[PDB]
């Protein structure tokens, strides 16, 4: 499997994606349901049943029959801080002049492997 | 697991990463064997043996008995671009004035979702 270091920032990225998306889901199609987390997200049901309970574990979500999956004030909080991350680079790389398409896909895929102090770095970055 | 372009991308970097450590290590220590691979990128042998066989398949990677694993041309190539790109990012990092230890983690794991346009913007940034 690998380094715990590793493994634990993994962790990270998927729960940040995971709240994201669950946000997002809200906002787009008013719920989040299991199977539409997993369809977009590229994996089966089962392991988003899985993650879902790991989400509970931690107290980010809450999960209402019927209804779907909702989060809870900390796990908005968490979804609202990964964006604003995932912003900050997107912003960046306009700031640079890259296509609006391709500063959105690199500060997606580059927010999760950007440490503080290099954010910070982004973020100064006014012109 | 997941979508097919996510799937092809990680393969991707594991490639990469592959060959970058064969070549270091040969360079550091005179030698890449499978069990020091295994120990450096964090995994079992049997999956550091899964990954050379596939290697091998490609046309990366040369194994020889009782000397260890070595890399063919164009795996001595691959493994000259994927430092490079890594070098542009690092470089581009250290331009904008972060620490060098934080500079140099940054850009080995942001390069691999760095587009081409976005490095040609990094590698742009002269200053």
């Amino acid at each position: 499997e690998g380094f715990r270091q590793v493994r634990e920032a993994h962790r990270r990225e998927l729960i940040d994606d995971y709240v994201e998306l669950i946000s997002d889901l809200i906002r787009e199609v008013g719920e989040a349901r299991q199977v539409d987390m997993a369809a977009r997200l590229g994996v089966s049901q089962p392991t988003v049943a899985k993650m879902l309970k790991r989400l509970a574990t931690m107290g980010l979500i809450e999960m209402i029959p019927w209804r779907g999956v909702f989060l809870t004030a900390e796990g908005e909080k968490l979804a609202q801080e990964s964006r604003e991350r995932h912003q900050i680079v997107e912003n960046f790389l306009l700031v640079l002049g890259v296509s609006p398409e391709i500063a959105r896909r690199d500060a997606e895929g580059m927010e999760h492997h950007v440490s503080e102090e290099t954010l910070d770095a982004f973020r100064l970055f006014t012109q």
